[PDB]
């Protein structure tokens, strides 16, 4: 099924997080000390905003999965490290990028169930970045450690509207510039806070239009939340608005 690439052709260059690799083509190598199936899931996707599975090395040990090299690393760490001391449109492109990928999943009736900044990767760190969904461990596991801050109330049900909720929270992560959702609240506090109707305030300097996308992502009833086509449409509207784009980051 998956393209078994000879170990002879594979060489490990550098430890990234989890290796920088080459094949006799610069790739990223994920090693195993289940795992047969994250690669099988990622392999079946064909979209520009989802990391590509180059191949696998299950012949020798330790078993590899060859993946599209994302030199910019995860999105959570990027926001943190690249915090002004980067413009609003850079955030909007990142948001659009993941929204496209989510739309692709939604169209293909796949539920991610863990859409967060820590599961998104960046191609290069500088301008011309492309954010892509890099982790699918949660959706595999099914097919304290639970991501409660990204989950809607009815999650124990899971829909495409689940991913809509978590994307709203991802949206906050982006425009907060990498802050932890519900900053001073624990999983159980957030659980009861959300269940009561409580929602996160706008991140510092966040334009109203963008916060309004977060707000309707967090609608209590799933059928009232927007699909990702509408979300993109609305992100595109923000990208047209100059009052949104001209707003200076904190
Ligand atoms: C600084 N930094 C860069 C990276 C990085 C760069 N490029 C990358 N390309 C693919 C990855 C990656 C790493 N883990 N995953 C999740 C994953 C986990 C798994 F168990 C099986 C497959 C799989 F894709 C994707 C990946 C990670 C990690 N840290």
């Amino acid at each position: 099924d998956l393209k078994e690439v000879p170990r002879k052709n594979i060489t490990l260059i550098r430890g990234l997080g989890v290796y920088e690799g080459q094949v006799s083509l610069q790739v990223a190598v994920k090693t195993l000390p289940d795992f047969l199936m994250e690669a099988l899931i990622i392999s079946k996707f064909n979209h520009q905003n989802i990391v590509r599975c180059i191949g696998v090395s299950l012949q020798s040990l330790p078993r590899f999965i060859l993946l599209e090299l994302m030199a910019g690393g995860d999105l959570k760490s990027f926001l943190r490290e690249t915090r002004p001391r980067l413009a609003m449109l850079d955030l909007l492109h990142v948001a659009r990028d993941i929204a496209c990928g989510c739309q692709y999943l939604e169209e293909n009736h796949f539920i991610h169930r863990d859409i967060a900044a820590r599961n998104c990767l960046l191609t290069c760190p500088g301008p011309g970045r492309v954010a892509k969904i890099g982790d699918f461990g949660m959706a595999r596991d099914i097919y304290a450690m639970l991501p409660v801050k990204w989950m809607p109330p009815e999650a124990g049900i899971f829909t495409s509207k689940t991913d809509t909720w978590s994307f709203g929270v991802l949206l906050w992560e982006i425009f907060s510039l990498g802050y932890m959702p519900y900053p001073s609240k624990s999983n159980q506090e957030v659980l009861e806070f959300v269940t009561s109707g409580g929602r996160m305030d706008p991140p510092k300097n966040c334009p109203g239009p963008v916060y309004r996308i977060m707000t309707q992502c967090w609608q209590h009833q799933p059928e009232d939340r927007p699909n990702f086509a509408i979300i993109l449409e609305r992100i595109e509207y923000c990208t047209q608005d100059p009052d949104v784009i001209n707003t200076a980051l904190p």
